[PDB]
């Protein structure tokens, strides 16, 4: 799930294929939209929601075996995974629906913060070594602006 390719276009599209059962669809749509806004705010990239398989970034929730060759591991552990820029499954983001999805403080994992991380990968970013960076390989809930200077540098270096 590591590559050295970026998107050659800036008007990126995404399709929310299916939903998690833990949150209302209006809440999920908004969380994803706000996750994309974080990135489009520090780059010339834009994100448009479409409803066909033609989108660049296809989003889906799955449990265990779900299509590709990297099944999820049930409760906890791996929360999700995304693929680097490119055609087909490339650039897609998958979330493990065996996890309890929520938002803000409290039990469960923030769909908003995890989405922002996955979309980072979907745009070409690799993991960061800075603990407070959003791209750090470990989940950590936080309030306030999610993107660290390190995350902003990495994304602007590509676009
Ligand atoms: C609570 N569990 C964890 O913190 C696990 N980490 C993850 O599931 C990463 C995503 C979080 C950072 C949103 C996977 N990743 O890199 C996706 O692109 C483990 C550190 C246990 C692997
Ligand atoms: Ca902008
Ligand atoms: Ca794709
Ligand atoms: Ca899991
Ligand atoms: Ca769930
Ligand atoms: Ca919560
Ligand atoms: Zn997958
Ligand atoms: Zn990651």
């Amino acid at each position: 799930f590591e590559g050295d390719l970026k998107w050659h276009h800036h008007n990126i599209t995404y399709w929310i294929q299916n939903y998690s059962e833990d949150l209302p669809r209006a809440v999920i749509d908004d969380a994803f939209a706000r996750a994309f806004a974080l990135w489009s705010a520090v780059t010339p990239l834009t994100f448009t929601r479409v409803y066909s398989r033609d989108a660049d970034i296809v989003i889906q929730f799955g449990v265990a075996e779900h299509g590709d060759g990297y099944p999820f591991d049930g409760k906890d552990g791996l929360l999700a995974h995304a693929f680097p820029p490119g055609p087909g499954i490339q650039g897609d983001a998958h979330f493990d629906d065996d996890e309890l999805w929520s938002l803000g403080k409290g039990q469960g994992y923030s769909l908003f913060l995890v989405a922002a991380h996955e979309f980072g990968h979907a745009l070409g970013l690799d993991h960061s070594s800075v603990p407070e960076a959003l791209m750090y390989p470990m989940y950590r809930f936080t309030e306030g602006p999610p993107l660290h200077k390190d995350d902003v540098n990495g994304i602007r270096h590509l676009y």
